[PDB]
């Protein structure tokens, strides 16, 4: 259910009927592992088996001794957040007097419990791996038995594969300086973020979108190592949870428009900036200029509230009607009239001037059209290349209509004597009143 | 071998003799791992290697569902293309009915076939991992045997090696969201991707250009998560094919050129915009802003041509005459007195103003030369350290000649009462018009 | 310990009290792991035992064989070449003999002081013997037994040993020879910490970098350098900080704009001289791009490759952006649009025209609703803090946090001679050419 309408007259393109999934707050989540204490590693003996078990001990205790150690266009216009702001205040929470006896002895029974903390914050908190009982009550007796000497393979091997979680949390958090992204697999596996979600105080709906998109859901969260106290190692995992599903989406494709004269330098050239996503969004449109920072899955878009401006639904009429009085529509002004291709999603925009050769080609049949000067447009149904001067470009294969909008190129309206061109943050009245104080200033001088 | 020019003119310099090898197309292999799907773990029992063998196997069919839910400056003048547009919508051919057994039944007898897909294109296909016949050939049938008991530890170890890869593949699959870049070892082998580029469809000089540098041909790859449907998973592996090789290559340097006045705020600048990578490219010049995006291994330059411009071949005159009819020099203006260096393939350019430090070092010497007022440049062959203010650079050891081009800085040619000091994306002749339209109406108020 | 300041005259905020850990140079290490080439492997693979060291020996050579196979503001700042140091440190090895001396003088301990051909004396370690283990350790016990091991722990040790290589094949492959931030498998963390103990430098250097090696290795460069003779070396380039302790000081910024009620009639000025500054040497380091410097507590390791150098008057603009002493830095625009800056202990909301701002408590909802213009809140009462459909987060450290009150300075400026597009202006360049643009007019009057 994805269409596309180019516009002709502005040089642009909007992709709709794409999904909403905006990331609005942060949930936090507090993962233990369970750790023994090892006071006294007294064995000898240079035995093949033996030595593997002390060796392997000695990773684990370097491990947990490692892990104490470390706690000794127009983007520009966005603010600036805290990303771990949110998880990093509730990993202070825990280094309160008794805060981990809380969360120690909640998961005494079951290794999911809700903790009521200090401040008041009620968390989720979720044992992921048993280290200490297996040590305390499965290892060290069967090592000790036999004099520091393990006659069954098994043992050893079943350790690493315990010891190995630990090992390679430790080995995220000391190149990672103790906060990662994305959650991976060690932090929190996968049928344990499928339970974290499953317990969190959300909607269904919203369950069942962080469910199907675990792999986007990791990207947009955040593992924040926090204290090795008492006998336990907790980590906050920072959940996103998208407080907006299901409004309508659009992307904005942007190129730059130009002249089409003959003389070099006599070319003038318009784009629109706006450029990136928009999604409905509590009666606004939230605007994310920096559309890389937007994930699509299908037919939904992933996007993060804190990279977007909150924009008037009126936006939406720059692309219907570039003039109109409502909205102020944004574009950059320039005598740079340089070749170049945009990708959209059913299609390619190609703005093609001076003796660049631009064509668009078939798997099947080569070359199929050869762009004139001017900003022209091609759907993805025919086309499989797009080629720009010495670039080529692979066009999107995904299904969907394309509506060509037929329409005079806007660019044309403008007396080339009097555009100003370095405006680089301005609009459509912006460059009207320059232009009218420019004009008047040339008319007021003739009339001397 | 290698040279370098330095235009005291311009505060620019050039690293000449570079060899091109530029990503100009993409080919799409298809790699699959066979997998047999195991309904129930039907051994439940407490025995040392049994236990071992259930765990293991709980890894594994926990790793194919895990799968399974998986599937269900001047650089802003660039252009946006669709990086995986092309393996991608090989992707979406791979789930046309019956397209996978064509894979399967070409890939019984060897590991790598040829496969003519249903839209007609041909695609070297690779079974990396047959899983399937040796979980059901080879430990399955010993497993039974026993009642899921097993008296050969070794057997535990040799599917623990084995169902390895398949691990890893899936915890890259799970943070990456099926994309991953560059193409990890798990993905492909050293061996594998040898194998591939041995195999594809290029040149004798392409195939020996991707051996050598499979590190490079790595890191411009990518690799996309396709189906898991039947006793198969594919991914497809989008490689780099290089279609541009040995053309001349160079890559500008620019630096801010200012005024040496005693008066803080009298000062104008001056910066050559159009730094970055050149490449001679079937008879155009092939740009490259960006020049982070290019990869220098030894004297090859490797660039993707969708983060280039074509500009026509008289831009290099810019280096011989930033003033030359030919060929309008991009420049941006400012008042902006900073003092900064930038560290060339050979050398080490200065710009140095206002009342800023800036020395250059030897280390058999300490401080060998101390740089005045204005833009300087120093040669790679007794300086090993330049010092701008508290910033210590290192220089580039690399051998090579370097030549000082002398000439009068082109700052002083202009006059500062009407310099455009607020130009970002202008050149020498929109300097000009600008200046000389501003002094037309200075002159046209006079004659009053 | 941590304080900050509110100028609501210019829309921004200072946050004072860091203490400073520039990286100003490089130390270059060399690492070695010594490795066996060996023959032949004419061994059967019958015995399932020797089918697992002989697959484990094949993954070991193709190791050896496949690394062989291998050989605002911002746009101020300048370019350097971030290895060229260590890259050179590993060109000298390259030369006739420059090998041996390091394994000879790694013959006897793991780690060495060796001084090069060109003068230079380089840390040397030998992180890895994979060629003793294999030549003294396993290949014989392999011929003794008729070509067959009997211990499955024999064939663990050596899976274990090999891992190691293998996993660095790994990462130089997928890197092309050259990483960041190094790795624990390149340097495991007692071999960095003994880098660092044995590092030529000061005893509040060493505890410094000891301290925080999460922070050394992130600043920290592996550069893969040859394979030759029975020796692969690679060069672990370390940051050396050569000032430390100085106050750091954090600027945050924020668009200051006219109110007035119709729509287009808004006039806008930030400040563009956002990022970090540090003392040092006299003078101020200034590093616009914030995201490049790592705060530990209330440390700043900051890069210098990354900042400009100030006179120490820049600090000026924060008691007075009109000083004639320094001219301060601004971007003008005529887009009032709402966002918010979250500073060290507060938020500082640029709220305009329409748009709904308020900050929020966790035990009471929103408390303030903020007016149209450049406001801040501090960290006390507050927890959130929503501009339109964002919520943010406000940093929870502990500090006092002081509202300097004041007039907006854009209410200073004429809508009519106000130049709108200016990105990289001062306030001297708008004054000038507002004396320019409104001297033009008085021209055209006088006539
Ligand atoms: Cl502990
Ligand atoms: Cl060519």
């Amino acid at each position: 259910n994805i269409t596309e309408e180019f516009y002709q007259s502005t040089c642009s393109a909007v992709s709709k009927g794409y999904l909403s999934a905006l990331r609005t707050g942060w949930y936090t989540s507090v993962i233990t592992i369970e750790l023994s204490n090892i006071k006294e590693n007294k064995c000898n003996g240079t035995d093949a088996k033996v030595k593997l078990i002390k060796q392997e001990l000695d990773k684990y205790k370097n491990a947990v001794t490692e892990l104490q150690l470390l706690m000794q266009f127009l983007g520009f216009l966005l603010g600036v957040g805290s990303a771990i702001a949110s998880g990093v205040a509730v990993c202070k929470v825990l280094h309160l007097e008794g805060e981990v006896n809380k969360i120690k002895s909640a998961l005494l029974s079951t290794n999911k419990a809700v903790v009521s903390l200090s401040n008041g914050v009620s968390v989720l908190t979720f044992k992921v791996l048993d280290l200490k009982n297996y040590i305390d009550k499965q290892l060290l007796p069967i090592l000790n038995k036999q004099s520091c000497s393990i006659s069954n393979i098994e043992t050893v091997i079943e350790f690493q594969q315990k010891n190995n979680r630990l090992l390679e949390i430790t080995r995220e958090f000391s190149v990672n300086a103790g906060v990662t992204t994305p959650v991976s697999t060690y932090m929190l596996t996968n049928s344990e973020l499928l339970s974290l979600i499953n317990d969190m105080p959300i909607t269904n709906d919203q369950k069942k979108l962080m469910s199907n998109n675990v792999q986007i859901v990791r990207q947009q969260s955040y593992s924040i190592m926090c204290i090795i106290k008492e006998e336990v190692l907790a980590y906050v995992v920072q959940l996103p949870l998208y407080g907006v599903i299901d409004t309508p989406c659009w992307k904005l494709h942007t190129s730059p428009l130009c002249t089409t004269n003959t003389k070099e330098g006599s070319n003038i050239c318009l784009t629109r900036t706006d450029r990136g996503w928009y999604c409905d969004n509590a009666g606004s449109v939230s605007f994310f200029p920096q559309a890389e920072t937007c994930k699509v899955q299908s037919n939904r878009v992933f996007c993060d509230t804190m990279n977007s401006l909150t924009l008037p639904s009126e936006v939406n009429l720059c692309n219907v009607d570039i003039f109109n009085p409502k909205y102020d529509c944004k574009i950059m002004t320039s005598k740079t009239d340089v070749s170049s291709s945009v990708i959209t999603s059913l299609g390619a925009i190609v703005s093609c001037y001076g003796k660049t050769k631009c064509t668009a080609s078939n798997k099947n049949r080569g070359i199929i059209k050869t762009f004139s000067n001017g900003c022209d447009y091609v759907s993805n149904k025919g086309v499989d290349t797009v080629s720009v001067g010495n670039t080529l470009y692979y066009v999107n294969k995904q299904e969907g209509k394309s509506l060509y909008v037929k329409g005079e190129p806007i660019i044309n309206f403008y007396d080339p004597l009097v555009f100003p061109s370095d405006e680089f943050d301005a609009s459509i009245s912006q460059v009207n009143e320059k232009i009218n104080q420019s004009l008047a200033f040339i008319r007021k001088s003739d009339e001397l």
